[PDB]
């Protein structure tokens, strides 16, 4: 695995992000954890692809063009901003607006979000 | 596993951080991944415990009271700041200063750092 990749155990639900890569295959509940590749699930793009808005001193990210649901059983678990060697994560809770604000200096950034039902999604400016 | 925990495979070097918990144990290279509990390694505290400094708009974190080495074989791989539901990480590289600046509004924060040789360390304000 490589740094920044997100893996999930489909049996018990553990989800982890790689901080340091290696050659070993991550395992949980007797099976290889699944790589959650971005933008691969068949889901509404207008509700899952992050929309990046440049603000003074940082970025505002919303999921998505159409506000994604934030219900107990279906919500955006976190929004992450990747810039240079920075990885900022904003965890969310059902009931909150599917958005996040990050104060950072970087012209080029990548925004990612994870939906408990529809998986991993990303956008970039 | 629980959110925020850091695990390492002592065989291949994979290191991951938990985003979503679960009941199954993380395994790699045929053995349980090691839980990297903070401040448990027998190393120089003055070089590993993060020192949190309040600055205008956020916090500056340095590792540690005495600058930790940043050599090819021994360096601080990243500095993380935890506040509310925010998890901000700054990955570093040999040759860089063992410090990181985070712009954030949070009265209570926890700063963590990981040394490739001496493990996981933390401090809080
Ligand atoms: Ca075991
Ligand atoms: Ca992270
Ligand atoms: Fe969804
Ligand atoms: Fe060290
Ligand atoms: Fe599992
Ligand atoms: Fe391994």
């Amino acid at each position: 695995p490589e740094r920044l990749q997100v893996y999930k155990c489909e049996v018990c639900g553990n989800i982890v992000e790689v901080l340091n890569g290696g050659i070993g295959e991550l395992v949980c509940c007797n099976q290889d954890m699944k790589l959650m590749s971005e933008n691969t699930v068949d889901a509404a793009k207008e509700k899952h692809v992050p929309v990046i808005e440049k603000i003074d001193g940082g970025y505002k990210v919303k999921v998505g063009a159409v506000a994604h649901p934030m219900e107990e059983k279906h919500y955006i678990q976190w929004i992450e901003l990747l810039a240079d060697d920075k990885c900022y994560t904003q965890f969310l809770k059902p009931g909150q607006a599917p958005e996040a604000v990050f104060l950072i200096e970087a012209a080029k950034v990548v925004a990612r979000e994870y939906c408990n039902i529809h998986g991993h999604w990303k956008a970039e400016n």
